[PDB]
């Protein structure tokens, strides 16, 4: 089941996946919850997504040693808002290698964040380039199109049921997207559904405000965005 | 202004050209989009396509006449159809095109043809130059989301212009047109980056204003403030 571990939680997905969340107060609503991933790759652990804060990803760090006792060789972060680039300083305070697409690190300023140390930069079909994710092991890195926001990114777990689609998608129980200024409302439903064709064998959708689900949570985010075409 | 057939061409520099190509639309009437053509030594650049492929086969015909030298690539920015609608005659006139990776990746949905290369860009904005061989003066700046994400911008290296595309419009302009896909958080701030990428530059080309001063940046900042 879950594991709590100061404030936050983590959830085993499958042998080599856990899920990390954490959790911020907001004005009238407390404890909103963000997920993200933790990954075994043979002798070292990937990381997809800090928490909110710097104090809360120093936990998840903590956590990574206690369960797993592995290093942290990279993260990768999938987009520049705080739920998903809060705790870039714990990273590096750790000397942990970040990765964010281009566009989110040259967002990050105007968004209060620190950059990730590297940029990923993708090919016209989405899929990452390699020279820009080396040595990534299982995490396969793909940009969908704008959508939440014009930077956000996705990353399918190879060998698993899991694909991530992090702020892009939300449950089939979802009543809305959130969805902002900065959402691009005529490409979110493409996008939404390039990534449901970007890793077809999955089975498992993670996302950062919702708890795992299956293939409908991209199909039914899809047919939200298609009414706010 | 010189006319070819329905485009219009005014000259900016001694190397730097406006193209300027009609749609009609319902309540609009005509509609201009502009473009650059840039003369940089033995060959001919171009920025952005006409509306249609025939406009802008009439925009290489032009060149032919005109200029008399070979059109060695086009940069176009971004996947609407006044900035890429024409790539189908690009291609067929043997110009090797350039867009914004993203570009090309929604010019599918838009009913667009993509380029056959795509730009990336450094967190700083600026292409990483290894996408852009062979780009003489033309210097290519992401400002980040606007008008869309995957808006680009081009400076013109020896000269005082610097082209917004449809991100920037005019100081007499009264409102930004934004549909769905524009980013209206970053927007403002997208401007501005275009503005400081190139702050010596002193005449603004944009799509559909005529050139302006760089007052043309400041308005188009402060509109966008108002949608934040
Ligand atoms: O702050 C962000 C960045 S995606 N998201 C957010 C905020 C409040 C509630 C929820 Cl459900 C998501
Ligand atoms: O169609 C486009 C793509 S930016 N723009 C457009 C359309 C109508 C009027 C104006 Cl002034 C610009
Ligand atoms: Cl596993
Ligand atoms: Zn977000
Ligand atoms: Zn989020
Ligand atoms: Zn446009
Ligand atoms: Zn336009």
């Amino acid at each position: 089941g879950d594991q709590r571990f100061g404030d936050l939680v983590f959830r085993q997905l499958a042998p080599n996946v856990w899920q990390h969340t954490s959790y911020l107060d907001m004005p009238g609503f407390g404890a909103v919850a963000s997920n993200g991933l933790i990954v075994r790759d043979g002798g070292r652990v990937l990381v997809v997504d800090t928490a909110w804060t710097d104090d809360q990803t120093a936990q998840i760090l903590n956590w990574i040693k206690q369960e797993i006792n592995l290093p942290v060789a990279l993260a990768v972060v999938t987009h520049a808002h705080q739920d998903k680039m809060g705790g870039m300083d714990a990273l590096h305070a750790a000397g942990i290698a970040t990765y964010a697409n281009a566009l989110s690190n040259q967002l990050a300023p105007q968004e209060g964040m620190v950059a990730a140390q590297h940029s990923l930069t993708f090919a016209a079909n989405g899929w990452v380039e390699p020279a820009t994710a080396p040595n990534f092991g299982p995490l396969k890195v793909f940009y969908p199109g704008p959508g939440h926001t014009s930077d956000n990114i996705t990353v399918g777990i190879d060998g698993t049921d899991i694909a991530f689609g992090g702020c892009l998608i939300k449950d089939s129980k979802a009543k809305s997207l959130g969805n902002l200024g900065d959402a691009d409302t005529e490409h979110y439903a493409a996008s939404a559904r390039a990534f449901g064709a970007a890793f077809p064998k999955a089975s498992m959708i993670v996302m950062s405000h919702s708890a795992p689900d299956s293939r409908a949570a991209i199909t039914h985010t899809a047919r939200m965005a298609d009414k706010l075409r």
